């Protein structure tokens, strides 16, 4: 099954295309190719600074009638400097404008922390620490709920929220819409069994980001572990006559997760979609789970002292 049912009643494609780091001069073609080869879910964010170019691609494929808008599942995210009551709607609207859409299928709080509003995405003090906002997560959630009620988004969710933070939202006094999704880092070196079982037990769908270990993350280092080169994963791939990436994409799908591998390489975009015609065994799945090292590629020192930093 290609889509998972969310607690808002809508169906979400379990495979999407990621767009963080996709250069603005490559990402329009990447998304055009993705839609042509079958993708129906695109993962976006204002902070990635490429939503206009993503939107050019989406718009051309809608115009050309390659796909219907109701067949697409477009996700974006509220950046940390817009957590304030009076800034959430305009942030969402900017994203809609850039993506050329009149609604999003899903809008996430990108990180639990709010930052001082302004032009800078990471406002710092003179000593290098991010400057917080005093807006708490529950007030930002209420602002997200209004976007549903105004028809700008069909579902709302969270991203990078830890157990305590998800629970805080679920226990919100007067909660109107539960989060549909929690999007978190997840791959064989960071398997997230505790947080995933918690979210799944509450009917929250988990999306796995960086499923290939984000080898293009700006802060990579030569010595770091490499999923795509791990000979044990290669061996599982070889047994199935698939690539390592295909194994790494199929793995979260069989955990009832959504997965959002990024590529701007047309051959790889196509290859990465070819994951609905094989099955990893239970043994394969447990073996991949056994590679957990609690190795997190998405973390940031400048934000570690923020009250709401999740890790
Ligand atoms: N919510 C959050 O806080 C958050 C944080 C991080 C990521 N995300 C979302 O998750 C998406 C995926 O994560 P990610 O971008 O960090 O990394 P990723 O998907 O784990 O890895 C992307 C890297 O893998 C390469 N790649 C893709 N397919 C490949 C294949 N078949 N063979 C070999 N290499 C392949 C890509 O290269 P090329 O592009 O050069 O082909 C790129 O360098 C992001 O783009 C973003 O949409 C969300
Ligand atoms: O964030 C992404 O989607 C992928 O990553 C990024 C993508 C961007 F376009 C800009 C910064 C980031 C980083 S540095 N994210 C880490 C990060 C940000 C905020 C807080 Br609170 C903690 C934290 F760990
Ligand atoms: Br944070």
């Amino acid at each position: 099954a290609s889509r998972i049912l969310l607690n808002n009643g809508a169906k979400m494609p379990i495979l999407g295309l990621g767009t963080w780091k996709s250069p603005p001069g490559q990402v329009t073609e990447a998304v055009k190719v993705a839609i042509d080869v079958g993708y129906r879910h695109i993962d976006c964010a204002h902070v990635y600074q490429n939503e206009n170019e993503v939107g050019v691609a989406i718009q051309e494929k809608l115009r050309e009638q390659v796909v219907k808008r109701e067949e697409l599942f477009i996700v974006s995210k509220l950046w940390c400097t817009y957590h304030e009551k009076g800034l959430v709607k305009g942030a969402c609207q900017k994203t809609l404008s850039d993506l050329k859409l009149d609604y999003l299928d899903l809008y996430l709080i990108h990180w639990p922390a709010g930052f001082k509003p302004g032009k800078e995405f990471f406002p710092l003090d003179e000593s290098g620490n991010v400057v917080p906002s005093d807006t708490n997560i529950l007030d930002t959630w209420a602002a997200m709920e209004e976007l549903v009620d105004e028809g700008l988004v069909k579902a709302i969710g969270i991203s990078n929220f830890n157990h305590l933070q998800v629970e805080m939202i679920l226990n919100k006094p007067g909660l109107k819409y539960k989060p549909a999704v929690n999007q978190i880092e997840c791959h064989p070196y960071l398997t997230q069994e505790k947080l995933i079982q918690y979210c799944q037990s509450k009917g929250i769908v988990v999306t796995a980001y960086s499923p290939l270990g984000s080898p293009d993350r700006p802060w990579a280092k030569p010595e770091d572990p490499s999923l795509l080169e791990d000979p044990r994963i290669k061996a599982i791939a070889a047994k199935h006559n698939k690539t390592t990436a295909q194994v790494l994409i199929r793995f979260p799908m069989q955990r009832n997760l959504v997965v959002i591998p990024k590529s701007v390489t047309p051959e790889r975009i196509a290859e990465n979609f070819k994951v609905f015609d094989f099955e990893l065994s239970s043994q394969d799945m447990t073996t991949l789970l056994s590679y957990n090292r609690n190795w997190r590629v998405c973390a940031l020192l400048s934000c570690t002292s923020h009250k709401d930093y999740p890790f």
